[PDB]
Formats: C-alpha cells, structure tokens, sequence
C-alpha cells in the first residue's frame, strides 16, 4: 500500500461538493481564492460556486448564440472564468446562494437544467431564426428567457446582503475580500506556441480565450514547488482520465497500488499526449502541498470537490511524475513565480 | 366575378388578427364567444385571446409531459379549448393581456417562442431524464420554467384588474358574463362512429378530447340553417387547404375559371366526405366564426365567414363559403344548445 | 427469508406466459376475465391473447394515422382494450389463435413483426403523403397492408370456428360467455383531477382516452381489500420499474432510512432490503402524485391482484399473477405488499359490484 | 436612376473572381494589401490568394480538432487571417498558385474540397477516436491527409520561386514587400464592449480571435473620410444580407427602393447594437473601400471594389452610402496613420 | 477437456497476426497462397498484405462511388479480392510494406484510416455532389485524394524492388511466382440457386461478385477431405459469430469437452443463411484433418489473430460445425474429387 508523509502543506478550506455538476472549474478556483485569503489575513472564506455558475452559464450561452453555436455551451469553465467573474459580477457568500436549495436539496443536480438550457440555446444559436426578438428597451427577449430558467434551478441572485454585521452588494462584497485578478496569472506548458509568450488554450471551456504564459516544462515544474514553498497554493487544472488516476487518491504516472518507477516525460512527450486527445482539459483541483511515499518519490498534495467519502477524506496524492505529463494548465498569484521565470515572462 | 347579397346577418365584433401565430382557435372562439354575449343582450366584448392562449399552451405542455411526447406540442388548439379555458381559467379584457406587448409590437409573432418553448418541452417529455426536480410544496420545477418563457413572450398575467369601474379576477370575470360551456356543444358528421352518439375527434389539437356529437349529414347542415336563422352563431371548423379556398374571399367546391365565378358545386355524399378525412384530404385546418347567409346571382347559397387574418382582403376580412364546400370541409361546429332544431335535440340526447 | 401463508385468495387459471412481446395488458386481462367466469359460474376458459392483441393493433394504427403520428404506435395497451375489443370484436378460444403459431413456436416474439408494423405506420401517420389511396369502396389500401402484415405473424382470424360441440362466431362466442364491459369499472388514485370524478389517464397506452374514477388514496385501497374478501379479482396495472420488484416473486417498498437506522451501520446486496421482510413506506397522497408527475411511476406492467396473504411476520400482502411463465420461486405469482400497491399503482379494473356500497355511492355507479 | 461622381479615388488592382469558394477574406484583404504596396511606392503585385488560403485552412483545422468541434471548418475567413498569414506563411505571387490549375479550370471551386475536408476534420474532432496516430516524428498523420487533400485541389506550395530575376522562398518574398501586420489595425463599433478598448469580434470566421478596437459611431465613420482624404484604402467587412445590396452595384438603406437615391435611415448606437445582437448584422462579406462619390443630389458614397469579377453595371465596382456603411459595417482594417491624430491618442495606438 | 491426434497435415508458414483491421481475408489468401508455393516447390514465402489491402481498397471507394453508396465501403474483402489483385496489381514481399510502419507501430490498427476514408467515400458516393472534378487529363480528383491518404495510413507502393538478388516489379514478381488465377475456384453449397452453377455470393464484401460453383452439402464437404488427402490447402470463408466458436482453440457445433455434434441438412443450412444466422465474418485457411479423444473428426484451422491462444492460434473446427456455418471455400481445381469435376464442367 502507501503510506505517505508530508513535507510541507499550506492552509486551506473544508473539503466540498460539487455532486451532480461540471463545477469543478468553480469549486477549486474558489478554494484556491479561499486559501488566497487565509493567506492575506482575511479570514476563511465559503465563497458561492452557485453565484459564478449562474452568471458564467448566462455568459456562455451569450458566446454561443453570438458565435451561431460554435462556442459549446455546456457545465464546464476554467479558472479565469472565476477570475474574471469576481471583477465582473462580484462575490457572494455561500449561504446567500446554495446549492440544491431550489430542487429541495444540499447537493447540485444540473441535468434538468442542462437538458433544457441546452435545448434552448441550441434553437437560438443552431436554428433558422433570422431576427431575435427585443422589447422596447432593446434587451434581448431570449436573454430573458435563459436567465429566468437559470435562477429557477441555481436561485435568484441576490442584490444585497447582510453578512456577519455589514450590508453588501455582490461588488462591494468582492473589493471587502480585497481580491484582485490582475495578481493571478495562468501558466502551460507546450511547444505549438513560442516560449515566454501568452496564448490561450485552444480547449473548449476556454470560450472567454483567457491567455496563459508559455513556459519549458522544467522551469514550469520549478514554479509548482516554489509556490507551495513561499506559502502559496495553485489552482490545478489537469487531465484526470488516465490509468494511473485511481479512485483512492492516488495519481501516479508508472512506468510500465504501491509506489513503481515512475516515467518522467519529455516535453515531446507531453506535446503528443495533448495532440493526440490524450490530455484533455478534465478536471480543475487545488495543490496545496508537497509530500513523499514510502521510497521517497515525490507527490502534490491535491484537495478535490468530491466529499469527503474517500480514503483520505477528498484529498489526493498526485506524483509529480503524474503532474509533468497531465498538466493542462494552473494559476497561481505572481509572487509565487520564482524571480528569474518572472523576469522571463516580461510581468 | 362574384356579387353577393346577404340574406341574414347577425350581430359580430371588429375583425381581428392572429397574425404570425396559431392562434386562429382562439380568436375564433372568442368572436364566437363575444358575438354570444351581444346575443343574450350583454353587450360588446373584447376578451383577451394571449390569457387563454397563454394558459391553454401550459395545459399542453403538461399533456406532452404526461404522455411522454404522445401529445403534440404546438401553436393549435379547438372550440373546447376556450370553452374548457372560460370555466378553469377565466376570461380577462384585451386591454391586460395585448398581442407583441412584450417585444415592440401590436401583433401576435410566437415564432421564437414556439422555438425555445418546443426545445424545452421536447427535452422534458421525449428526453432520457427518469426523475423531474421538484421543490419542497411538490411543484414541477420545469413548469415553471416553460410559464416563465411564456410570460417573456406573452405577458404576466392579472390577478386582478378594473374593467368599466369594477376590480375583476379572471375567474370573477367569466361569471360577469353568465356564459356556461355546459350549454354549448359540439357537433360532427362521420361514419367511423355510431350516429347520434359522442366521440373525441382524431385530430391533433384535440389533445383534451372534447367531444362532439355525430349527427347524419343532412341533418348536420340542418344545424347550420336553423342557428343562423333563429339568432345564432357557429365556430366552425373546417379545412382550408383546398383549390377551392381562396385569398379573394370566397370558399367553393365547384364541379368539374373554377375559382373566379359561381359554377356548379359538388355535394358530396357522406362516403365522399368520410374518404376526404380518412386519406388526409381533409385536416382541421383553420377555425373561424360563420355568421349569416348570402346568395349569388344563380341563387347559390353561401355562408357569411367571420376570419381572423385582418381587414386587407376583398371583404374586409370576411369570406364567402359556399354551402356545399361547408359540407364537404367542416371537421366539426360549436353552437349553443337551443340553436339546434327541437327534432334533432330530441335525437342527441341533449335536455 | 420470506414465508407468507395466504388468508384468502380466489380462484383464477393457469399462468400464461407473454414471452417476448408488450401484451402484458391482454394476459392480465384475461386472467381477470377467466377469474370472472369462474365467479359466476361460467367454468374455465382459455381466451384467445392473440385474436385481441390482433385486432387493437389495427385500431391503434388506425388512431396513429388519424393524429399523424401523435398517437403512437407500439406494443402496449389497456384494461379497457379488452373490454372494448370483447364487445367489439369479441372473444374466440385459445385453440384458435395460437401464439407463435405462424414461426414454429409455442409463444410469443413479436419482435420482428414490431419492427415491420412500426416502420408501415410511421411511413403513413408521419410521411409526407398527403392522399392516402383507397379502392372503389372507399377502403384504404394502407389498413389492408397493416392488416396483411399482422396475420401473417399473428393468424388469420377465424370467422367462425367449433368449440365444445357448437359452432360460434368470435361475436356470439362472447355473448355466450355473458360477460358485460358495463359491469366493469376503472380506478385510479390522483389529485390532478378532482375526486369523485372520470378522467382518461393521461398515459401513452390509454389512446382510446377511456376513463377512470379518481378516489381518495385509503378509499382507493378499500376496494383491493373489499374485492377480495368479497370473492372478486382485481386487474392490476402498475409501475413495476422499482428496486423493490424483484425477480424472485416478491414486490416491497422499503423505507431506507428505517432498515439503515435497524441496520447497525450509519448512513456512510449486504443491505438486505428486499429479501426480508421490512419496514415499509406509507406514501401520502402528495407523495404518490409526485411520483405520477416526476416520471418515478409510469404505466409499466399489468397483471392480476385475486388474493391476499401475510409473512411471518404479519404484514400484508397481495397475491398477483404474473404472464411471465411459471420459471419462478412461486412459479409465476408474485406477493406485492400493500405499501407496494398503495404507492406504485397506475389504475386499477375491478366489477361494480366488488365496490363498497358507500364508495360506490360517492362515484355514482348504479 | 444613378449617377454617380468621384469627389476621391485612390490606386487599387485589377477587379478579381473569387467565383465558388468562400475566399472573399482572402481576395479583399489582397486587393487591400496591394493598394497598400501601390501607396508605399512598392509598384503591383498579384498575391496569391490559394497561398494564403491553403494554410489558412491547415490552420483552421487544427483549431477546430483541437477544440473537438466547437471552431467551425469552413470557408470564411477574416482579414486578420491574411496578416496573420503573411507574417506567418509569407507571400507568394499569383503565378505560383493558380485558382483551378489542379482541376484544369481558371477559377475557383471549392464545392468538392469542402466536401471531402470538411468530412474528414468532423470524423476526428467530432468522432469517437481517443487517440490520433503519429508518426516517430510526433507528427500527426490526420494533419498529412488534410493537407495532401487541400495540396491534390489548390496545388502544391512552392518552397523557392524565382519573380522578376530574384530567387525567393514565401517567407522571403513576403520580407521583400516591406509589409508588417504591426501597421494594420481592426475598428468596430459596438456597445457590449467599453469604448477605446480591445476585443474580439464574436463572428465564427474569427477563430483566430484577432483583437479590433473599439469606437463610437461618430468616431468610427470619421476613420472612413480621413483614410479616403489622406490616400489610403480600406478593408471592409460588412452586412450584404439586406434590400438594399443589389447585385447592381449599389448598396442602400432605404427609410423602387434600390434603383434611385432615396432618404437614408440614419442608424443610432443602440439601433446598430440591436442589429448585431439579433442576427441582422453578420459577418457576410469582405470588401474594399477606396474612394468617395456623389449622388445628383449630394449624398456620399463609398466606392467599393469587390471580388466577383466585371460582369456588373460598374465592372465589379459597387456604390454603398454612407448610411449603409454606417449600419452595416462589421469591422475595417486600416494603416495606423489613417487614423486621426486625435483617434489614435484614445486608442493608444503609437 | 480436449486431446486432439492429426490424422493429416499439410506444410503452412507461421501464424500472422492482423491486430486491429478487417484484413481476415488477405491474411488467409495469404495463408493459402504461401501453402501453395509450398506444395508447388517454390519455397516459402512472406507476400505483403498491406499492398494488397491498399489497391483492394481503392477498388471498393471506385465501386461504392460508382454506385452511389449502394456497394459499402468497409475493410472486409473476400478470397476472390486476393486472386483478382494478384493478377491485376501483382504481388511484393511483406517487408517493402508492413503493417504499422507509417505510425510508429509494428501491427495494424486502421480506426483512424477508416474513419477518415468512409467519410470521405461517403461525401462523393451519398453527398449531393453533381460533377466531380478531374484534370486535364481526366483523371479524378477524388481518387487522388482518396490514394493519397490511404498511402500515409498504410504506405506508399513500390514500383521497384529487389528481393534475394533480384530488382523485381509486381508484374514480374508475381510472373516470378508462377501462381494463376484461373486455377483456383470458389465453392459453396445452396439451394436458392441451381446446383453445379456458378452464381456470386449475396454478400456484402462480395462487391467485385465473384462466382462460386454450387455443389450439393454432402459433395461439398468432399472437397474438404479429398484436397488435404491430396497435399491441398483450403481458404475458408465462415460464420464465426456463434458461441460454438471459443477463443479456446476449438470450433463445435454441440447438439469443453467432446459432445455429440449436430448434423444439419441442407434445408437446416439454407436457413440459418436466409435468417442472419450465417453471415460472412471470418476468413481462414484449413491444413488439415485431426480426431479428439472420442474420434470424430476436426479440421486444423491456421487463425490471424497472432499467437497468444491455447493452441498458439490454431483452432480445431469439427466436421459438423464446418458443414453448418462455411460461408464459401477457395481451392485448387486438382483438389476436387473427378466425379464433382465434371459436374460442374471444369476441365
Ligand atoms: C388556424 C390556426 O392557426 C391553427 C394552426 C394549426 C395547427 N389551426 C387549428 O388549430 C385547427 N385545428
Ligand atoms: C407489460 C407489457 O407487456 C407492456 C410492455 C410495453 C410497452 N406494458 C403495457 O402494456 C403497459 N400497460
Ligand atoms: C464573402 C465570403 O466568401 C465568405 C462566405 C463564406 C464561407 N465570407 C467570409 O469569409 C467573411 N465572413
Ligand atoms: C475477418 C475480418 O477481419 C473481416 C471483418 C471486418 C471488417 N471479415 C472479412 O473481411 C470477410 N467476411
Ligand atoms: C462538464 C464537465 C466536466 C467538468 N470539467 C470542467 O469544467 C473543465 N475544467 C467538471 C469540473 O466536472
Ligand atoms: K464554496
Ligand atoms: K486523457
Ligand atoms: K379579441
Ligand atoms: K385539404
Ligand atoms: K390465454
Ligand atoms: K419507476
Ligand atoms: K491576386
Ligand atoms: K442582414
Ligand atoms: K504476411
Ligand atoms: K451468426
């Protein structure tokens, strides 16, 4: 079996549940944010998933019908797509907007709202319509329409709040946490584009086309170790549809349920797998800290959005074998990027 | 050309227009309805069609939803629609309820609505969910969502509202008016069912199955005469879709400048019209209201046809049917009770 | 395990078995009817599934065509087909339409037949044809086709046949049988319509659109106990698509939460929820028209309820008889506890006369 | 009728035919790229529009099996699709990539193409494969078939060429001309974006997601004069799905409507809003603004050099007013000194 | 379990494998092909299935074009594809183009090419095209594209070689050979058609509709004995879509171990290919005759499938199981019985 010991870990929240819902994007940007404010004094944090959900969803639906459905409309998004939601819609408190409480539960179940959000969409963008309907005030009928399913399966945003002893409004509650996406930046790691440049990932929950720093795969791994040394967490979005990622908690990349030698990859290597379908944009989770198995390899210490109903209570092991070859990309704050990549990157 | 001399005309309401939408039931129905009132002394009315229209969608919704897609979702309707509409939802004026309110118009256009409305109700009834979500009092969240949609589209409906001086619920409303859809009835002529009995017709915008009586055709057209004659309007139903129906105003079965002129009509038999709804022939169509009675020169008779496609035609919005294409093409007719001949009341069971 | 000793059951027939084919709706039926005939004295018989099955197809390809599609055309159908078709079309022997017949079998698989009706209909009632052709008498050549088609699979039905030493035609072998559909009714259970009142269920399988008397919830089961006791059988349609329908013959409605909470685990096959007896879910009123309305019970199965019987444990249950052969632990009867019936069934099919006279005066039957 | 007087006219080339394919990006963005070398004193060129419009769709394909369907294959383009190309791919003359030549015909037809490719890209970005072969190279093999099939319908790309004496390669000949996407830059005009800022047109052909700046309307129609009056042309993209663009060579907005001058509809803001967001304004196509003209009754008029050969009443050159332009246009591409001095301060530009 | 004890067999060349494509049916007119150099004293031999598979291939895509879609354009083939491209293309050996060479592999996998190749079919021979493009020289532009993309799945043919000494072609590689078409003729056994007729099998990979000569079950079946009694080898085309037809090894038709087999008739035999139940799956080479424990008799059957079965990818196909489920055979003339001979007229 393993048995594994920790180097070094970094604060962090309560494990959550993202249940029924492609909301991965949104429950680990929010938990990485959420260690973002431990980390700055503020506090602990439950920030709302549903909130950015729902202001995503009505975003996307807006790519798709503007791009006659070319933008996919669907559950998934990236991290950026918090980042940019917090400077664009605000926050709110997890109390003022949770999940499952318009269905008569606790958990996200989004196939009915899919099913028919979807279905709408799809006759706007990919119809035959030649003229959208709009009221006197040139708002868009159809807008209308998608947002009023969404709050009747999400919930209806609030505009203002009490929390612990202040009124907020969903912006004035986003400059009181004192968060600021201009500090985050997006790293990847792949040859289809020049190093030390920013492109955006041609994957599909990218639609906004938020842009990441191009860095070697050497020099991208120094970032994920000086982040979580300096105190910092990283926001982890990889593929997750491997044979080395078990249901248990363990991400491994052996080469071919105990630590095995594992196969380190080239940056060829890794460019394949992502040319080849074989690294796919799947999964969005939080790194938090470093820690070895019983031989003394390597591994990240991953906080996951499926409960706390596994082995190690939602917490995965992930090699750094693994990490290296299934990294789609991650953000971390700037400050955590060593001096030297830094001042490659023209910051 | 054609001259037509009207040999009895009864009261109606202004021509309305249905627009870019389906709703010809409806506003038939309710010029039917109104023509009604203005009949038992009550005065002019102008009911609104997108308070009906509205509620009547969401009752087909739940039809498509509980037969798993069997029932039809679309723009159509009938006579009981409207009739079982008055009794469930009530009635509102026109003036809380207007076609295009919603998006800068004056005129029905549900083309994008039907669209999105289509989409949703086919993913519920003919999708691959097994559970729908519920909230804690038990209600459908998807029927909120698709009345959410209509309301975009077609207005919220009033709770309440004042009308000539008086506050007003819908249901409130309807009883103002002293109308009871128990004392109209429908009726039909086919052979696929006994004579003198009732049956739902096999049509798709008949997803309630009303029913109509079956009565022998000549003793149908009976029932057209004697309710014109006696004071009385007809909702009728009939298809449309002939060589015959023209955009000039005049509906004829001629036998064989067909369209232009009177010509000799075809009677059909009621084998004829039997085969004519049995191989697709004939379809309902189109509803409309049949107010009066006129004669060419060769002493033809025809029906005086009250549609609801606006006043931009020959006659201001009226069309001329001949009684022979009423016989071949009505699907079937709403008239009050005591419209009916007392012989033929007798024979239908009808107190 | 299970033990269940029987309290009172009522006489019914042989178990039958529908194969591979949606008759479910014409074997339970007729076991019902069969069970009527031998309350009123009329002996055993052996009705013919197929001679029904045969002529309600052609009646619901005649309703897909004439709503152009909208109803659909399928394997399934209703209590009220058989009481429609018994009148109608009447009654002939098994003898004379034997399942499987016409392939070199013993029973039914209408799998193949299925597959040609339903491409024929779907060409007519959803095509774009906009005449459908007819001969010199006015008969459409399309129900000709469709007619064609179903004898070759199911059988020429007889005109008139001997059975028993006398020569009957399937109209007077019914009226031999004495059997009246007025004297059946049809029982549901919902809150969509007011109570006390007739609607058609609102189900793919009831295209005739025949009606049903809606009754209170513990009204409803007054009548499962009343007919039984008083030496009537019930034909049961309900949902059978449940974790508690099991293959093994028995049909329970477990509460979850109470076998877990009896279960020395917390809440985080072993669970032993229907292989025992159980504490089972009293549904409400709201709760079973939830279920009606979220998809969770649907018209699937009809079969027969003639009896009632308790475990060792003394909950009840009602004794129902399968069509799916005799190749199961009770050799095709099924126990179906009360919680079971009260919660999933869709409607129900029993006499007049097996209703209690107060309920019977609420509905207004004579 | 109309009679139409020039007030301003600057060099463009010869009128050509796209004919079949979608390619007006592509043949616009040449006529504008060489009224572009004809003002900076580089004399004329023929560019070979197949060039750019082979790798375009290379490009295009790997877009579109990387985002598993959601860029589209097709024909369209954008002008940011040559500047990229060029700087890219580089430039070759017409000569060394002739429309037709592998078809024995003069013009192109890309029915077939698009059939066959558009298949093939749908097969892997939208099919059931978990895992595309390579080679020991790491080269994907499914990017050798779409390319040899675009190679065996518009030709072969040359690796060197001799034009004019000179032995070139397509990136060195590109070097040769002097050009540099730097120089250009996209303007649109809309309201979901703030003013004076940069974003990406939500049209299908910009799968390359080429930023555009954004200007009021007022400002915006005051980059088209500036660029006629001081010498320049303009790469116009714009709304031909309307009454009034005729085949006839005019394009009007009316308040026979289309065959005299008749009182514009002066669109507002919002007015142009609602039309991008209710799908009456589309990317449709690509055109060439090089001139002003005149009504008999004073109204002005873009000149416009289009790309569907000279078989018209103005020999492929079409007349849209200014309203039109006004209401219609999707977005221009323009030599930064074009500009206003001013418009260039509030958009940063250097 | 099962002992089997050869009775006969006849010399073949090592078990192929054809890993993942339809390509049964030219590994096994391979089989066949290198046994009959073998007999006929010309050594063994190693002929290139991918060549063949690639011209075969482009016949299909010209017939499913020509006929609009109605011929299906899939990797299966038939014996008579190998005796006709033999002639028509000639043959090369196996290491001037092997399987795999063209991605990184050393065995078939054509999911991809297929996937791209029907596609492509499909759009010319089923799409709305109304004239299809050619070149001055009237040449199809679609069959250059269609070539072009199966040579860089499956590599690109030689026009000249040297093989053990000698610069060849294949015509004369072939010529080298000495093999001839019309010495080899296709068998089967049904009643839908006359006896000691020739008609082409209703079969899909049939497409080029090569006749086969229809014998009577019980002459049929002589065939078998009398051309492994002889020195032959015979092609076997069968249904093996039964659950007689183990991956164990063995072939039966019971009525494990050794069980009584079922002997059908040839009403019984007509019937299960009317109903489905006897289709054109697999394609195989019979080299033998050999007994189990109990004494009934087994065909030796030399598979495609590699080496990694009980029987190191042989099967054992009882006598009864071939009478049942033989789709058609291919023999040389001299392995028919002389009474059979001259009823079917061959000379
Ligand atoms: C006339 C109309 O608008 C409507 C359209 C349909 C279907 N027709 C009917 O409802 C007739 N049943
Ligand atoms: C039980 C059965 O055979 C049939 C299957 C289908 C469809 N179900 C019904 O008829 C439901 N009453
Ligand atoms: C104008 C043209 O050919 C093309 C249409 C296609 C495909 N339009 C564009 O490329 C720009 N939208
Ligand atoms: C045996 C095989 O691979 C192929 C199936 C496919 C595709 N079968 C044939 O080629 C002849 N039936
Ligand atoms: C929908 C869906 C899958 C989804 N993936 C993403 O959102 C992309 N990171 C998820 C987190 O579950
Ligand atoms: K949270
Ligand atoms: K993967
Ligand atoms: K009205
Ligand atoms: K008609
Ligand atoms: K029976
Ligand atoms: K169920
Ligand atoms: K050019
Ligand atoms: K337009
Ligand atoms: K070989
Ligand atoms: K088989």
């Amino acid at each position: 079996g393993f048995v594994f010991t920790t180097v070094k870990e970094n604060p962090i929240t309560s494990v959550k549940n993202q249940n029924r819902a492609g909301t991965c994007w949104c429950y680990s940007s929010y938990s990485f944010l959420e260690s973002e404010l431990l980390r700055m004094g503020k506090g602990e944090y439950d920030l709302s998933e549903m909130f950015t959900v729902y202001n995503t969803y009505l975003d996307r639906a807006d790519a798709a019908v503007r791009t006659h459905g070319d933008v996919s409309f669907s559950q998934g998004g990236s991290f950026y797509d918090a980042l940019y939601g917090m400077e664009t819609f605000g926050l709110v408190p997890e109390e003022e907007m949770r999940p499952g409480m318009m269905y008569a539960d606790t958990l996200s179940n989004h196939t009915e709202l899919s099913a028919l959000t979807d279905a709408m969409v799809a006759a706007i963008a990919k119809g035959k319509l030649r003229k959208l309907q709009s009221d006197e005030n040139n708002a868009m009928l159809w807008k209308k329409a998608v947002a009023a399913v969404h709050q009747i399966y999400l919930g209806v945003p609030p505009e203002k709040f009490t929390y612990k002893g202040k009124e907020y409004t969903p912006k004035s509650f986003f400059e009181s946490t004192g968060l600021k996406a201009s500090d985050y930046v997006s790293l990847t790691s792949y040859t289809h584009h020049p190093f030390y440049t920013q492109f955006p990932l041609e994957i599909q929950d990218n639609w906004r086309h938020g842009m990441s720093y191009n860095l070697p795969l050497d020099e991208f791994m120094e970032v994920f170790d000086n982040a979580i040394n300096t105190g910092y967490t990283i926001a982890w979005g990889s593929d997750v549809s491997e044979s080395g990622f078990t249901r248990d908690g363990v991400a491994v990349m052996p080469d071919d349920t105990k630590p095995q030698p594992q196969k380190w990859c080239t940056q060829a290597e890794r460019q394949l797998a992502y040319d080849n379908y074989e690294t796919t944009d799947d999964h969005g989770m939080q790194i938090y800290g470093i820690a070895k198995d019983q031989e003394g390899n390597e591994y990240y210490m991953v906080k996951n959005s499926w409960g706390t109903n596994s082995k190690y209570n939602g917490i995965w092991y992930a090699s750094k074998a693994f990490v290296r070859y299934k990294t789609m990309n991650i953000v971390v704050h700037k400050d955590a990027l060593p001096k030297a990549i830094k001042a490659k990157l023209g910051i």
